[PDB]
């Protein structure tokens, strides 16, 4: 769920907060997405919604309204290194390597302040 994402990317990003420096960032930052990505940010949130469009396809999350923004999964922070739980189902297991995936992807690439609240008219 967001809450677990954030804390993931404050565990790779510990300076942040996520849900105000992460959202409304390029073309797919935020809530759905369109258009080319405009840096390698944004090409981590495109990634990232792919993840979830896969994971919502696994018969595993749609038996359970497991929509991954609401989907509590467990994981750890330890040392900024995030670790999923074994004691994950399979839907849960899914997505939180989505939300790691992506919290170390936008922890490898550079923040451009010019694409935040990009104009759509760029997507
Ligand atoms: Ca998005
Ligand atoms: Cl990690």
């Amino acid at each position: 769920a967001l809450w677990q994402f954030n804390g993931m990317i404050k565990c790779k990003i510990p300076s942040s907060e996520p849900l105000l420096d992460f959202n409304n960032y390029g073309c797919y930052c935020g809530l759905g997405g369109s258009g080319t990505p405009v840096d390698d940010l944004d090409r981590c949130c495109q990634t990232h919604d792919n993840c979830y469009m896969q994971a919502m396809k696994l018969d595993s999350c749609k038996v359970l309204v497991d929509n991954p923004y609401t989907n509590n999964y467990s994981y750890s922070c330890s040392n900024n290194e995030i670790t999923c739980s074994s004691e994950n189902n399979a839907c849960e297991a899914f997505i939180c390597n989505c939300d790691r995936n992506a919290a170390i992807c936008f922890s490898k690439v550079p923040y451009n302040k010019e694409h935040k609240n990009l104009d759509m008219m760029n997507c």
